[PDB]
């Protein structure tokens, strides 16, 4: 049957087109792929002055709110903190969140099994005028985090500038690339701000813009903490010039339920010696967690992948022809 | 032969069964896979008081034994330390491990090529009553780690509480999930402890339980340090409801031979100014290294993967039928 | 035809040889593969004395130039720094890089939008004898990083010793391995330096040797900063003894163009209290960024991968025979 022959030829044409069109070109089979080695470097430029009630103005610079000062892909930017100054080790009252005692007989000498705040001496001392707490041994100024200021202390950190330095290199092809490209020059970085469409190559990122691109409001993240995920893509083709290789930045919002465990927070201390006595300052920092992940793939022409793809295409064409013959045979 | 025909049918059915079940149901081939972006948040709530000989009691709160206070997937929990207080720079004796001198002629001015402890002045000073060491320019109180206390100083860190907050999101499906599943509530986290069977969803992990589940003893590990690997896997099917997404916590023991380089240790210093002189406190912290790695995949029904799997199954079926025909013809 | 059959037999033999020769053995199709759980531990040794102009000799031990003292795969080794001591908050002049004012009317009260150094009070004060800068509210001693010393301060860090402790464990096969192997003993670690050919198993890496193996000169990296990428490979076969499993170290140079943002640098501060006044020391550290990434694969004999590879080879052989028959047909 002439019609049957035409159908067989048509099937052959479709599969032949598919192997050259998709496997060879869309999937870039003629090229080999390998991994890269990336190093993330971050730098902040911003200053926020927070005036605490009953205390002098406090100046914070890049070294203050950037706790990973050495440089890492995962860093926290301080936006709100609770300061407990002049802490000293001694016998004093604990926080009321642990327990409330009405007499000395209720207190038990020892340490709490869960959420321990210190070594209980065994006496009930008044925490304030109304309630009384157990007497413990340790830092007497307790971190009273029951009251969180609604206005963010470091609210100026919204429209600051963030610089990300990423250098990637493919060991198979021995090609090294950096986030700074030929289009980006010295004068450009002096005034550019990163944008999704306008300035995709500007390495100066705005914290508020980064938070808004992920889908989160900066006010709540500055108040109670947050997590922002940043991803850098390096998919490119090595057949063209290295100028075409440009990184693509994507921002993802990592958030959960607001009722249980809202935001991100931690604690750190600064130990010092004043008047011959060891003292420290404890801070409950509510900062935004920034995570940077780099992943990319590069392809360059090679003969062995091309031959393997040609063989696979010939095999698929043969299998398709045999299946078409079996179907036409019925 | 009727029997030969039956054999052909039997092979044909079994290959069809394999494509129908293993390829689909088991492998979720009709479902696409994509990576996730994860951010690890850790918080400790424990207190240990160490009372060394010759010094007052020292209280170590969360800000003390957690050196990565900012928060990272890789953190060290202090369990044992060697304190060398009131260090000041000057010309004084070195450690006996560097070298032993019997006269001033044996000492050579300069710096040691390997394991240098300071700049030698060229004089031999007595380290103690018996032996003499080279005079170097550096911190006079030399950390002598020859004696390691068998009882762990921060031995209370065994049954403390560790909270791990992990937020994962898939960019392909735009679905965000957190380790705090809907089954876990606020009252549940107040008194729950993680267990493989009892409480698999409780985000509160006990350090001693984590060490026991890794095939290690907490005492011998904390005596000299160690490394514990924690892996969180997110294997869920997006075809069902989002409540089915439940993280899996697995603990792996990363240990080596104890005869060569036992445990894990490091050194850090706290710089301060006392009486107009710059001093510091050096600690050789023997702590357990905790590494948290998150890796998971998601699967949702899609048309293109389903069509590709159907085509591959049809091709495999045709190839199997042709091979059976060729074998039966011989 | 005889020659046609001879050519056919030859081709079928060649494909059969290929499947057993390459897919089965070269590719180790029979074995199953899985990932590992790695944990990098680093420890530095060495001392550098930087005698600054008009200041006493400063001793820098391991805890000083190693900012990630707790231990991490990504760490920075200090090689050059700019010290700005005795910083205190107050009203004073700013850096000339922010702006130059000739009168008090030019200054505007508030904070700079980009590269902010403090809160301007609206007054123009002379920074030095020649030029005048805006008056800000913050740390009065400004980090004047216009002059970078050409000789590296911590130039002794070139030929120091770096020890890397890596423990990997395959969860599928329950096999734990460490960078220390049976060939490496206690006496060997006392005196050895890592080499590409001589000492591939010595865990003591020289910083200068690591920098030179990556293709970068250590002098420029100590002067203005640099990034060095280290990779550890754990490809091995579990069919043999565990002694054959040996790590392979590869060093990669991560660098960019020298005109725009050359090297790596950061800033950190050490807070202290002297004479009842809060002070700090700011340092602009020019250090080399070391990134350690571990990846490996282990294979062990299994029956299911062997059967799948045999089936795939039989299918490929059948497809090749069918294609040969079709070619011989016409
Ligand atoms: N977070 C940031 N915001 C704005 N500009 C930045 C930021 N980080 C770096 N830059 C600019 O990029 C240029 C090149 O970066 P480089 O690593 O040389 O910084 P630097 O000059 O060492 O730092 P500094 O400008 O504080 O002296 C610098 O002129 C710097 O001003
Ligand atoms: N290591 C831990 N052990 C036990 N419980 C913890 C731990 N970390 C956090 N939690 C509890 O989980 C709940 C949610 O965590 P969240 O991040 O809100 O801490 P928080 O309430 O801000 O800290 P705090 O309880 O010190 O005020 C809190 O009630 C907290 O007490
Ligand atoms: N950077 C380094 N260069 C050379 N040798 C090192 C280095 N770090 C550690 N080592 C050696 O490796 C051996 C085992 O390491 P381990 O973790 O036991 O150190 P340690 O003995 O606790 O510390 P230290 O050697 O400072 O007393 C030690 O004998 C140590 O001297
Ligand atoms: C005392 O502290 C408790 C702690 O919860 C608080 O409820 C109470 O209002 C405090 N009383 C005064 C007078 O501050
Ligand atoms: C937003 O950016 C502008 C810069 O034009 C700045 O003046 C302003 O303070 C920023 N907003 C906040 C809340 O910091
Ligand atoms: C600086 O870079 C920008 C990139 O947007 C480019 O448009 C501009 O021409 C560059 N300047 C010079 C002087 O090359
Ligand atoms: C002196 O120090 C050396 C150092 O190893 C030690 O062996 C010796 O016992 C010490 N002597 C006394 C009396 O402490
Ligand atoms: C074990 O946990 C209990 C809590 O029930 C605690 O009292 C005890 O101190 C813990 N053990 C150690 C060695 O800390
Ligand atoms: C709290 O969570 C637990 C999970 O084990 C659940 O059994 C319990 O019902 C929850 N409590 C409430 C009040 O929902
Ligand atoms: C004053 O500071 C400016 C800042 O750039 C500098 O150019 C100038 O040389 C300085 N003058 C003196 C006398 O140091
Ligand atoms: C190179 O190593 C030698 C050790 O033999 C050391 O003396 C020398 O100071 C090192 N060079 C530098 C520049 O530190
Ligand atoms: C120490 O290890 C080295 C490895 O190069 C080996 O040659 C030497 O024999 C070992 N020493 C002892 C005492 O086994
Ligand atoms: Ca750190
Ligand atoms: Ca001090
Ligand atoms: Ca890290
Ligand atoms: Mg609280
Ligand atoms: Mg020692
Ligand atoms: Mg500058």
């Amino acid at each position: 049957n002439k019609k049957v022959g035409v159908i067989f030829r048509l099937i052959q044409l479709v599969v032949l087109v598919y192997v050259i069109g998709w496997v060879f070109v869309y999937e870039k089979g003629y090229q080999t792929s390998s991994g890269l080695i990336s190093s993330v470097s971050v730098k902040l430029k911003g200053l926020a002055v927070t005036q605490l009630q009953g205390l002098g103005p406090q100046v914070w610079d890049v070294a203050d709110y950037v706790f990973p000062a050495h440089g890492d892909s995962s860093f926290v930017v301080m936006t709100n903190f609770i300061m407990t100054p002049q802490q000293a080790q001694g016998h004093c009252a604990e926080n009321p969140e642990g327990g409330i005692c009405q007499d000395d007989s209720g207190c038990t000498p020892g340490k709490a099994e869960r959420k321990a705040q210190g070594i209980r001496t065994g006496n009930c001392v008044p925490f304030n005028g109304t309630v009384k707490t157990c007497e413990i041994f340790g830092w007497c100024p307790v971190e009273v985090d029951d009251k969180i200021p609604s206005p963010a202390l470091l609210h100026e950190a919204e429209n600051f500038t963030l610089f990300i330095k990423n250098s990637i290199s493919f060991p198979r092809f021995k090609v090294n690339r950096r986030n700074l490209v030929e289009e980006v020059n010295g004068t450009y970085m002096k005034k550019c701000l990163y944008h999704k469409i306008l300035h995709p190559l500007c390495p100066v990122f705005s914290l508020g813009y980064v938070v808004r691109e992920s889908g989160q409001d900066f006010r709540s993240l500055a108040e109670k903490g947050g997590v922002v995920g940043i991803t850098i893509d390096w998919e490119c083709d090595l057949d063209w010039h290295v100028r075409h290789c440009k990184p693509i930045y994507q921002f993802h919002g990592l958030y959960g339920e607001k009722n249980l465990s809202p935001g991100f927070n931690f604690r750190f201390a600064r130990h010092f010696v004043q008047n011959g006595t060891n003292r420290r300052h404890l801070f409950k920092v509510f900062g935004i967690r920034f995570d940077i992940l780099v992943d990319g793939k590069a392809g360059k022409f090679d003969i062995i992948p091309t031959m393997t793809t040609i063989g696979s295409g010939i095999g698929i064409f043969g299998v398709a022809t045999v299946l078409c013959d079996l179907l036409l045979l019925h």
